[PDB]
C-alpha cells in the first residue's frame, strides 16, 4: 500500500512556525517507519508531543525526538527501550532525510535528525527510513535558530503532530 504521511506543527518560544511533513518509507523499513508513525499520532500512549529540538547544527542536520528526559539523552520506541538496526538500504542523499540517532548498533529509541545536506560518511551509521514531503522551508527556518555546537538560542518544539490520510 501507500506509505504513510506524519507532520510536525512546529513551534519557536510556544509561537507558531509552520507545519512539515514526511512520508515514512514503510516499503523498505517497515519497523523502523511504524515505530515514527505511532509515535508520532501518540496512540500507544507517549510520543513526539510537546518534545523539543535539542541539538540543531545549520547546514548538517536538526536532532529530536528525547520526549522521557527531554535532555538529549532519553527516547524510547514502541517495542521497548531499543529496538535493531532494520537495515542500511537507504541512504542520506541529500535535504530533507530522515534518519534515526542512535548510540551504537542496535539501539534505536525515538530520537531522529532531519538532514538538510548530502552526507556520504553518514551512510551505514543511522538507518534512513523517511524524508520530508512538503515544509522544507520551515525545516530551514529552524536551523536558523541553531550553531555550529547544536545549541538552540530559542526552544523550538513539536506543538503537535499526528498522521494524514
Ligand atoms: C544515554 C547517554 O547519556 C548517551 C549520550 C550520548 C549519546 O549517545 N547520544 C545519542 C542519543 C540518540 C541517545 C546520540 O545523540 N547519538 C548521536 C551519535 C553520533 C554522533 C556523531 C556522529 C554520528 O553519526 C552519530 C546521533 O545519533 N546523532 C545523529 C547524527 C548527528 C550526531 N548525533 C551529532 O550530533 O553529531 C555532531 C556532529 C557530527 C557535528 C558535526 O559538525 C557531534 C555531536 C556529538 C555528540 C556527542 C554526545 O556527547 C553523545 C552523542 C551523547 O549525546
Amino acid at each position: 500500500m501507500v506509505n504513510p504521511t506524519v507532520f510536525f506543527d512546529i513551534a519557536v518560544d510556544g509561537e507558531p512556525l509552520g507545519r512539515v511533513s514526511f512520508e515514512l518509507f514503510a516499503d523498505k523499513v517497515p519497523k523502523t517507519a511504524e515505530n515514527f508513525r505511532a509515535l508520532s499520532t501518540g496512540e500507544k500512549g507517549f510520543g513526539y508531543k510537546g518534545s523539543c529540538f535539542h541539538r540543531i547544527i545549520p547546514g548538517f542536520m536538526c536532532q529530536g525526538g528525547d520526549f522521557t528526559r527531554h535532555n538529549g539523552t532519553g527516547g524510547k520506541s514502541i517495542y521497548g527501550e531499543k529496538f535493531e538496526d532494520e537495515n542500511f538500504i537507504l541512504k542520506h542523499t541529500g535535504p530533507g532525510i530522515l534518519s534515526m540517532a542512535n548510540a551504537g548498533p542496535n539501539t534505536n529509541g525515538s530520537q531522529f535528525f532531519i538532514c538538510t545536506a548530502k552526507t556520504e560518511w553518514l551512510d551505514g551509521k543511522h538507518v534512513v527510513f523517511g524524508k520530508v514531503k512538503e515544509g522544507m522551508n520551515i525545516v530551514e527556518a529552524m536551523e536558523r535558530f541553531g550553531s555550529r555546537n547544536g545549541k538552540t538560542s530559542k526552544k523550538i518544539t513539536i506543538a503537535d503532530c499526528g498522521q494524514l490520510e
